[PDB]
């Protein structure tokens, strides 16, 4: 996250870190047994780490659970990143408490202008590399689809939305992939892609979760 702030330990209780010997993507806990992340974060051998703040220090509130199965969206296209969503089932159910909580799925899609909270352990420099050990947060509004489409011609589908600042300076970045975009208490997006990080007129692009609620509900109930 570039231009964001330190969230504070366990202030984003639904935030997950996907680890395969190191942190490589974020995710969101939707109930005690399932996590939603981005399909481009797919890897075999994932351990889900819950209740994390510093990912390099065991501070006491962590729960490390391996994944039993991963399900990438049936129509995920790795070339366009269209339908960039995946579900991860935990081998054991997590113990929900104040530090580990699930986030609600939306009943409707959010409107442009809505302010959201984006979080992650990704790069914090637009030009450079600085990976933080604690969770960073960023408040950003959903942008109109027109400004999103003018920035990325012929690349935005109805399953994507842009959030951010066209002036640049504030954005999600690599290492934040798969993490949550929560607006009005609901998970509305998944960190998916963008052009560099925090560049002028290049906002971040997010998977539009409101379009996948039936697939998510149907899939977790049958697995
Ligand atoms: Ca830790
Ligand atoms: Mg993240």
């Amino acid at each position: 996250i570039v231009g964001g702030y330190t969230c504070g330990a366990n202030t984003v209780p639904y935030q997950v870190s996907l680890n395969s010997g190191y942190h490589f993507c974020g995710g969101s806990l939707i109930n005690s047994q399932w996590v939603v992340s981005a399909a481009h974060c797919y890897k075999s051998g994932i351990q889900v780490r819950l209740g994390e703040d510093n990912i390099n220090v065991v501070e006491g509130n962590e729960q490390f659970i391996s994944a039993s199965k991963s399900i990438v969206h049936p129509s995920y296209n790795s070339n366009t990143l269209n339908n960039d969503i995946m579900l991860i089932k935990l081998k054991s159910a997590a113990s929900l408490n104040s530090r580990v909580a699930s986030i609600s799925l939306p009943t409707s899609c959010a409107s442009a202008g809505t302010q959201c909270l984006i979080s992650g352990w990704g790069n914090t420099k637009s030009s450079g590399t600085s990976y933080p050990d604690v969770l960073k947060c960023l408040k950003a509004p959903i942008l109109s689809d027109s400004s999103c489409k003018s920035a990325y011609p012929g690349q935005i589908t109805s399953n994507m939305f842009c959030a951010g600042y066209l002036e640049g300076g504030k954005d999600s970045c690599q290492g934040d992939s798969g993490g949550p975009v929560v607006c009005s208490g609901k998970l509305q997006g998944i960190v998916s892609w963008g052009s560099g990080c925090a560049q002028k007129n290049k906002p971040g692009v997010y998977t539009k979760v409101c379009n996948y609620v039936s697939w998510i509900k149907q899939t977790i109930a049958s697995n």
